[PDB]
């Protein structure tokens, strides 16, 4: 992290100074707001802790609970999850916190033994190589408190305004400014029943299964119904069971368990498979399920009867057409999560799935607003986001039931659990691909893979993808062609004096007068050559940018590859094409949007004078 | 991190709930205490973050300042004390925030060219296989504020009585209880003037090179005089010299300089020799070294005069007997930090060697205040630091000036600056080593290199020595025979067996009566089979201990080699012999005392009844 670029600022540097663009915090919700977010799940959490980042936007978002809550009903975060928390820089506190998965195992009745079970498998949970974060298990209420922090200390001291329950959304599509009408009910014995109004440019329903937004605009989740019911429970027991701390799933003829092990080391979540149900006969079950092995509940924090069927809404957005066009109108609502696609418990995607939505929304809503970019862009929230949310489905519709086949869906299922397994199909933001092979490791339409590199500046071992923070900016990571810093005339730094100083160039085309050079674009050179064959001194002023009130120097968008370490080097790693470089670019949101030529500059510019505005 | 062992508990698990044992922070000094904490410096917030989880011992801390420091004087933080941080859990948050210190350049004058410098030299800052936490750059301000984090969430709910300067320290021999009366004056406006008394049962100096505490016990720094001066410039700058971001040693015929990379990328510190002295000379200096490299001050938080000379004092407590006996009388003040020994700059210790001897302290405090070690313990907090810091200032004295000689000094210096080279004497507390073949890595008397291992009730990667945190508690790290699981009438199963069920046990004879089990003796056994072959079901119960109010399994206790990844099996990295397996015994403070056979049973028992009370 970076700080003390405009002088000295003491104490934690993650409490950002107070933005005079954003008006403090008030006991009523504002008569009018750029956004209404409605629903402090983690959808809307999600999005309120990206929008907090822009003080420039007014964001409001309400919640019918009258508080933050203390205990979740979700706690699996996936790979791709706890690397967008990085992006949030929260990653770290649940690591330290969250019990890792490492192993999944599997058990069955044993042959030789009635009524009992016995260990029949285990497999690592996440591949090696897929993420440079594991999987783990965090109580949601934690996860929420998380960006509740990070929207409070942001430079927009946003927080929610509670008790507060949204009954309509209605679009005035001849309304010349704030064309949504939200209609709120306050909830608190202090305000009961009280009406408030709230007038918004944009609104987005993160307020789960039964929405009012979706209802509000019309659709309706479509699918199959409960496919199956799970009692859940969160438990402090005694038990001689030997993989209790892993996350077990358990067949026997006594019922169906799955154990996922929690937060703190003594906590335990049980998912009993059923159909007046009460703990009592959870606990018998699962007793039932685990002999000879004995199970002694001390306390039940939480329980719930969790069952939900699989169920998707055809569209994301207020606009009917089924497919947008430039001659569609513009979208102004919109849903995430819940709210527009349930999984079944079996997808095992949690609120994993859900937080994407908003991380995917959050930067195209920022940049519309702004002026940054065409409100077209809009378009592509619903459907990037609904199509993989219905593919998804597809596969865990089939994946519901050779031998080589059945390890092969095993597998699938593991990176799509992770999370890292969303490809966006072509479209005005992703490429078609064909040049592909000049970064192999960095397909088009995925997210960044990190892999490690080496600073330049100061020798320091970092990942790559870090560098993409939750802060709306896109990132240019570029890979040096291996004669590039030997020969400035073409390749990287003439990728770099074209960026700089072409007026045709995306980087002085859009980005605002009087802003940082990287304000907009995030570019960072990575060199083949060890860190110590790097002269930053040689280097364009663009990668040694000055930014902030005193000009200091930014001294991290340069890097090199770990060459100390047998196997590191990220050329070989992500397949870069050694001779001919490659240009990555990747979305706010982590997802690569582009690998092209060094040198096509007319085509890098083409890009983005398609979406963004002068 | 383990938590919820009493049932759930909401919010961050890093804020203890409150003991009832603490009474609330009082705006007035209380007028007895067991421990009175002169001086909130490195020394006295390690010193009171270690007591402050021990709240049923009443500790005092006084400043005279009027507040929490917002910029501070010292930024080196040592591998060695990452490692104490990781004991105080917020290592984390430090490496997150602090600038990691690589590799070191060394630049001097160009040979061919008048009055410029070029790059010499650039080593690897920390040696491979030192450490695992790097050394790093931060505020001590900010390492100060996570000590006041850990205080003020402690069970003890531990806080300052800032503005209070201790003006004298007297020791009655001839009272019942709190012999020790210190009389302070009020510093603030409101109470200017103001004397408040109290009486203490200890009484700790951590208030620094001009302490009060030292004087009043009529204790001396004796040494050579300020052996340099240094000018000190926290700056924020624009220059061109590519080194900037590393810690780099410049000499030069116009002066030399030593730059320090700051916290946040973009502050740098500069060290410029010397020997009315203003920031502009300074400034002035360091261009004309850095010459023809430019250096644009823009601002400048803060900036010094850092001189003192090596000195030291004989005795770091009250008591006379230079080398104390079970007959010397017991002491009752002490002095720790710049109160008793002060490094040259040269040394490179900054503010890391005076928070070791707090932690030193600490655990010795609290076991004899709880009545749990005799007193004479106490007499090893200054025949152990005392020597270690003497024998420091030996070393650094000749390190003050055969090409093979210089690097071998070089390397000394790195281990000893990285904190890493302490190594206690056989003592009261220390043994011989005369088995240290079993365990070779681990130096009786150094403090306990970590290595990683896989716990097996879960398979998690983690650091073996990171079991070890800052909560009082001795280890028993008992490394298995080969064939100990397979043969448990000997061996480590066996140790179990006597630890438990033997009245002459030391966990026995020594853990108080309704405690957990754990809870003087941390015990950690680690088996040199995969943990996939470790049967957690068939160990006994103290390898699987129940706890707290609910009698919930611990399952950390028991740990695997990492056998995935070639070369990282800690039985070869830390030289255990495998066919005899090994006990190493570490203090609270991570110092090995003994490497025992895993049989010898009877040495353990008399190794502990030597100082701890039943
Ligand atoms: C009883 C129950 C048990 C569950 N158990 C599990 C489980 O065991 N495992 C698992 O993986 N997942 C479980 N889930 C699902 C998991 O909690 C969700 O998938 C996840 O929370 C979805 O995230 P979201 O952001 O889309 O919305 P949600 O988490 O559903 O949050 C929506 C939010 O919007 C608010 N809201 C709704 N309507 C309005 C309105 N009109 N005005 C204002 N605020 C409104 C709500 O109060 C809520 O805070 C459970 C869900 C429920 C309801
Ligand atoms: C002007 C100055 C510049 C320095 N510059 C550097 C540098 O550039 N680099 C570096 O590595 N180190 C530097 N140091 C030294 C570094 O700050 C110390 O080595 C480190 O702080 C020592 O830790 P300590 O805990 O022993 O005591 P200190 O940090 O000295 O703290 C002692 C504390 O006790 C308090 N105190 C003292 N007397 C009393 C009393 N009678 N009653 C109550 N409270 C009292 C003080 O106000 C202070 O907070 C500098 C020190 C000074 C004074
Ligand atoms: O994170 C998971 O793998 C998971 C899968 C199912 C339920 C649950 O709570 C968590
Ligand atoms: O941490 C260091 O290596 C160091 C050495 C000298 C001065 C300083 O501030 C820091």
């Amino acid at each position: 992290m970076q700080f003390h670029l405009n002088g000295f600022r003491p104490g934690n540097p993650l409490i950002a100074p107070a933005s005079p663009l954003a008006p403090a915090h008030t006991e009523a919700v504002p008569s009018q707001v750029d956004v209404l977010i409605v629903g402090c799940g983690p959808a809307g959490l999600t999005l309120a802790a990206q929008l907090a980042a822009f003080p420039d936007i007014r964001t409001c978002i309400v919640e019918q609970k009258e508080g933050p809550m203390e205990l979740g009903q979700a706690d699996g975060i996936a790979c791709r999850t706890m690397e967008m928390f990085e992006a949030f820089e929260f990653a770290d506190s649940i690591l330290k916190e969250a019990c890792w998965i490492n192993d999944v195992t599997f058990w069955k009745p044993d042959p030789g033994q009635p009524g009992r079970i016995a260990r029949h498998g285990r497999v690592q949970d996440t591949e090696d190589g897929l993420s440079e974060f594991p999987h783990v298990i965090l109580n949601q209420a934690r996860v929420h408190d998380h960006y509740l922090e990070r929207m409070r200390n942001s430079p927009s001291r946003l927080e929610p305004h509670y008790a507060r329950r949204v009954l309509d959304v209605k679009v005035d599509h001849g309304a010349a400014d704030y064309p949504v009408t939200v209609t709120l009910e306050r909830c608190d014995a202090a305000h009961a029943g009280q009406i408030e109004t709230v007038q918004a440019r944009y609104v987005v329903g993160c307020d789960g299964a039964r929405s009012n937004v979706r209802r509000a605009i019309g659709r309706q989740l479509v699918g199959d119904s409960a496919n199956q019911a799970w009692g859940v429970m969160d438990v402090l027991a005694v038990t001689d069971f030997p993989d209790v701390r892993y996350k077990v799933a358990i067949q026997s003829e006594q019922g169906n368990v799955l154990i996922i092990p929690r937060e703190g080391g003594h906590l335990v979540r049980f998912y009993v498979e059923m159909d007046n149900i009460t703990v009592e006969q959870l606990i018998a079950t699962a007793q039932r399920v685990l002999h000879p092995y004995k199970l002694e509940v001390k306390n039940v924090p939480w329980w719930s009867v969790y069952e939900i069927g699989q169920r998707i809404c055809a569209k994301y957005d207020d606009v009917v057409d089924a497919v947008a066009t430039p001659d569609s109108p513009l979208p102004r609502v919109f849903i995430a999560g819940d709210a527009c696609h349930t999984h079944s418990p079996k997808a095992g995607q949690g609120m994993n799935f859900s937080m994407q939505d908003s991380f995917n929304l959050g930067w195209k809503l920022a940049a519309v607003l702004r002026k940054q970019c065409a409100p077209e862009l809009l378009h592509t929230y619903s459907s990037e986001r609904q199509v993989v949310a219905q593919q998804l489905i597809d596969f865990d519709r089939e994946w519901a039931k050779d031998p080589k086949e059945f390890q092969k869906y095993f597998e699938q299922h593991g990176r799509f659990t992770a999370g890292v397994g969303t490809h966006y199909a072509p479209s005005l933001l992703t490429g078609q691909a064909k040049h592909q092979a000049l970064a192999s490791g960095f397909t088009v339409g995925m997210r960044f893979h990190s892999a490690p590199v080496v600073r330049v500046c100061d020798a320091k071992p970092v990942q790559l993808g870090h560098c993409g923070k939750a802060d709306g900016r896109w990132r240019l990571y570029a890979f040096a062609a291996q004669n590039d810093l030997a020969q400035p005339e073409s390749g990287l730094l003439a990728l770099c004096r074209f960026l700089e100083g072409d007026a045709a160039s995306p980087l002085r085309r859009f980005t605002p007068a009087g802003q940082d050079i990287d304000s907009i674009f995030d570019l960072r050179a990575v060199f083949p050559q060890a860190y110590t064959e790097v002269a930053l001194e040689t280097l364009p002023a663009l990668l040694l940018p000055p930014k902030g009130q005193l000009g200091m120097i930014d001294y991290e968008k340069v890097f090199s590859p770990d060459l100390k370490n047998a196997g590191q080097d990220i050329f070989e790693l992500r397949g870069i094409d050694r001779q001919q470089g490659a240009l990555v670019v990747v979305r706010p949101d982590q997802y690569v949007a582009q690998v092209l030529p060094l040198g096509d500059h007319a085509a890098l510019s083409a890009y983005f004078e398609s979406f963004m505005r002068a």
